[PDB]
């Protein structure tokens, strides 16, 4: 919309008051001109035609129960977007500040969030399994990475591409999470998942085990469903990330951690100059190899703990 940017204020899904850049034209819309060519959020008013009507609000005070999901998805969506602009140099998910969409409300008790091709998707959760999911900055982080590995590497969502898909958007999901450093972790949407259970999440990437997930290649799945178990076979590579990043042992295999931020170095080099739509867990290990060789150097700690991380989840 056409109109002058201003600075509304309201409440999150978790109940935090924070400020949202919004665009004034008769109405205060959820539009942020300041991040690339604009953050749009819109409102699915509990329906599934995409994206619905950008968010429209009288008065620029976003406090309502109704105005939390937005107020979030809005926010987040830009503390990922300032994390690859300040952290990795790329301009919003295709490089060139594409103006960023998301819709909430979308649908009615819908247990998920998703990138649809071309915007961001989040369900309000029953309230029983979920609480509106853009509530967690891991869970946005995690949808605006699937476009930017679209835009990208292009990994095919199936079998071990897919997986490799996942993983990426979970260690990107947790790195932005650890950026914005309000109480992170290596969970994955603790925040918004089971309101009624504390200490629990939807997936560990410190320990994939814990909630069902393989971490070791050797476990990992080969049926048909969760497109070849994408959201499963995802714990391999989320486990060797955070081995890399964290150390460990690990059935017996020792690792020295580098920290996160090598960690994110590594594997956005990876994501955007080495993988392929069909790369598989052995290609991934030999473009993270290449893309800390490139970065610190063949006979670095770097590319060595690198190597022991992948020996360690038993992908050669
Ligand atoms: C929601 C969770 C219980 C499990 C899980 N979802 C997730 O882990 C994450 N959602 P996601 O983005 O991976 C769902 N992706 C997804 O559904 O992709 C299918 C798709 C949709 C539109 C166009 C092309 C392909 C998010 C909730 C952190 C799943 O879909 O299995
Ligand atoms: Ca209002
Ligand atoms: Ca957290
Ligand atoms: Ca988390
Ligand atoms: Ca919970
Ligand atoms: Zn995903």
């Amino acid at each position: 919309i056409t109109g002058t940017s201003t600075v509304g204020v309201g409440r999150g899904v978790l109940g935090d008051q924070k400020n949202i850049n919004t665009t004034y034209s008769t109405y205060y819309y959820l539009q942020d001109n300041t991040r690339g060519n604009g953050i749009f959020t819109y409102d699915a008013k509990y329906r599934t035609t995409l994206p619905g009507s950008l968010w429209a609000d009288a008065d620029n005070q976003f406090f309502a129960s109704y105005d939390a999901p937005a107020v979030d998805a809005h926010y987040y969506a830009g503390v990922t977007y300032d994390y690859y602009k300040n952290v990795h140099n790329r301009l919003s998910y295709d490089g060139n500040n594409a103006a960023i969409r998301s819709s909430v409300h979308y649908s009615q008790g819908y247990n998920n969030a998703f990138w649809n091709g071309s915007q961001m998707v989040y369900g309000d959760g029953d309230g029983q399994t979920f609480i509106p999911l853009s509530g967690g900055i891991d869970v946005v982080a995690h949808e605006l990475t699937h476009a930017v590995t679209d835009y990208t590497a292009g990994l095919i969502y199936q079998n071990e591409s897919g997986a490799i898909n996942e993983a990426i958007s979970d260690i990107f999901g947790t790195l932005v999470e650890f950026y914005a450093n309000k109480n992170p972790d290596w969970e994955i949407g603790e925040d918004v998942y089971t309101p009624g259970i504390s200490g629990d999440s939807l997936r560990s990437m410190s320990d994939p085990a814990k909630y069902g997930d393989p971490d070791h290649y050797s476990k990992r799945y080969t049926g048909t469903q969760d497109n070849g178990g994408v959201h499963i076979n995802s714990g391999i590579i989320n486990k060797a990330a955070y081995l890399i990043s964290q150390g460990g042992t690990h059935y017996g295999v020792s690792v020295v951690g580098i920290g996160r931020d090598k960690l994110g170095k590594i594997f956005y080099r990876a994501l955007t100059q080495y993988l392929t739509p069909t790369s598989n867990f052995s290609q991934l290990r030999a473009a993270a190899v290449q893309s800390a060789t490139d970065l610190y150097g063949s006979t670095s700690q770097e590319v060595a703990s690198v190597k022991q991380a992948f020996d360690a989840v038993g992908v050669k």
